[PDB]
């Protein structure tokens, strides 16, 4: 079981969530991103389990990164559905704000809105090595 | 001195430039990228030097990334500066190509409209390890 789910939007987030991998992977954890680890089956059932079973979740606050969560009042959305099941089994969880605005609360739905009360790690462009060692204090 | 010189546009490519630096300071290249490698002194000659002494010249082409080169006739945008020194020196010029759409020629200035005829490599999220693998063939 890989040691670290990294979640993220493929639209604007798939440039650091990939630079995230190969840097946690330097340090030695196991890392689960979808385009390398996701393989053979019905995805819907490997992803969850796959959440379920990293003890870090790294979630990658790209701009707008949350927007299709809003009003995905069915749980349709994939990064809702990863957070709820990383809050549900109490899962390490990480931030990594990338030019991010927090959301108020009330905009999210309620199974997600505690992803707002984890301390999240401010990317900086200009000191990368220090927010990857920031980011690996994090990991346990 | 470097062997691998990153041009890249900080608003669009700043994540695959870095990206690009771990993957090939891996590799064994000594990489410059303005971020790690820039240092004291007068940048607008830092920064031409530093193009001048790198063998290979990586250039990063995210979404829109020769735009501000456009109509640029008094050479002030530098990732213009940068190309066109990397064309007056007989570069490697490596584009990576990353959603990026080919301009015609003729709205870029005349002294980088060499630089589309150099060929790309497109970058894949799914198959980065191939892309990476790809980039150091490339190299010299
Ligand atoms: C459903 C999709 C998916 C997987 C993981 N996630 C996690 O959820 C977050 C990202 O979600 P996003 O909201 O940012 O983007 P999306 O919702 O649009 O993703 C789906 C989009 O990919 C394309 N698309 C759709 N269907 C398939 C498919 O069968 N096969 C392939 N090759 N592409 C497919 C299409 O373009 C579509 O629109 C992350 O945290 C993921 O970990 C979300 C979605 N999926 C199965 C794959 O990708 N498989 C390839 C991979 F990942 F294994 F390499
Ligand atoms: C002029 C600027 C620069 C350096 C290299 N390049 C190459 O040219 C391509 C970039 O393309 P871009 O179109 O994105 O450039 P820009 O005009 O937008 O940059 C301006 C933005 O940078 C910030 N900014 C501006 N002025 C300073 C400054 O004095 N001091 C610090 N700390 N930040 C500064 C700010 O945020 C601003 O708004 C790449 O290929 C670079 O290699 C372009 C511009 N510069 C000196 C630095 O950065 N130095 C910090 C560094 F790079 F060492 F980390």
């Amino acid at each position: 079981t890989p040691d670290v789910f990294i979640s993220y939007r493929r639209n604007s987030g798939s440039q650091l969530a990939s630079l995230l991998k190969v840097h946690l992977q330097l340090h030695g954890f196991s890392v689960f991103i979808d385009v390398e680890k996701l393989e053979a089956g019905k995805f819907e059932d490997k992803l969850i389990q796959s959440v379920m079973g990293a003890r870090n979740f790294v979630l990658v606050l790209s701009p707008g990164a949350l927007d299709k969560c809003m009003q995905d009042h069915d749980c349709k959305d994939w990064v809702h559905k990863e957070i709820v099941t990383a809050l549900s089994c109490g899962k390490n969880i990480v931030p990594i704000i990338d030019g991010f605005e927090w959301p108020e609360p009330q905009v999210l739905p309620e199974d997600m809105q505690a992803v707002l009360t984890f301390n999240g790690i401010k990317w900086s462009h200009e000191y990368q090595e220090a927010t990857i060692e920031k980011i690996i204090r994090f990991l346990q």
